[PDB]
């Protein structure tokens, strides 16, 4: 570009119950969430979830999801590269969530598996072979 | 989590004609792009765009958009923090794109403006005060 730079560009996520979403992220994937703004009636308007600990987030980068109020995405909402996919699948499974696909190898050189959230969107995870 | 870390998490973006989308990101926002795989008819199935030069990406630290073939997103597709919001607006306008809202101040402490892409999605840009 010219005259400007991108500092952060984290993915967006939409929900009709921000607290439920945050809890799913924390209980099923082991992430940390935080509602940043609430409605006059106490409903979440804006927030976020990240895979690292709350601490690190309070002192800066951002690789989590921004949470906005609205109709949840229908289809793929995330495409994440990770380390420890096997561990991921076990963790999610141990936590009781069964809506996760088996792990499989992609033609482009990586093992993948995808998860459906409480809101119904698909999150795709992958690790290079 | 436990046993796994998120290495990268760039936002997803869907398009029916990747080349046109990539040209837009290049001509209007001054970004860079590359189509990694095409279909039997010549269209891109997978690719990406990023704010920095090609030199970085091939030399990993991925914060652009992953591009997949599909129906464009209706509504907000990006929420990114930037520096030089005035420069951005002028750059876009200077490059002939008129579907960019004016810059305005948000209650939460930042100036913002949204841009409509060639595909119809909305990209929100903000800079804190």
């Amino acid at each position: 570009e010219r005259g400007y730079v991108v500092r952060e560009n984290g993915p967006v996520y939409f929900t009709k119950d921000m607290d439920k979403t945050v809890k799913w992220f924390e209980e099923i994937l082991g992430w940390s969430g935080d509602i940043v703004a609430r409605d006059d009636e106490g409903f979440g308007d804006y927030g976020c979830v990240f895979d690292y600990p709350s601490e690190v987030a309070v002192a800066h980068p951002f690789r989590g999801f921004h949470l906005f109020k609205g109709e949840p995405i229908k289809g793929v909402a995330g495409f994440m590269m990770i380390e420890g996919i096997d561990a991921l699948h076990k963790y999610v499974k141990e936590n009781g969530w069964d809506q996760i696909s088996d792990i499989y190898t992609q033609p482009w050189g990586a093992r993948e598996c995808s998860i459906t959230t409480t809101d119904g969107c698909i999150l795709r995870f992958f690790e290079s072979i």
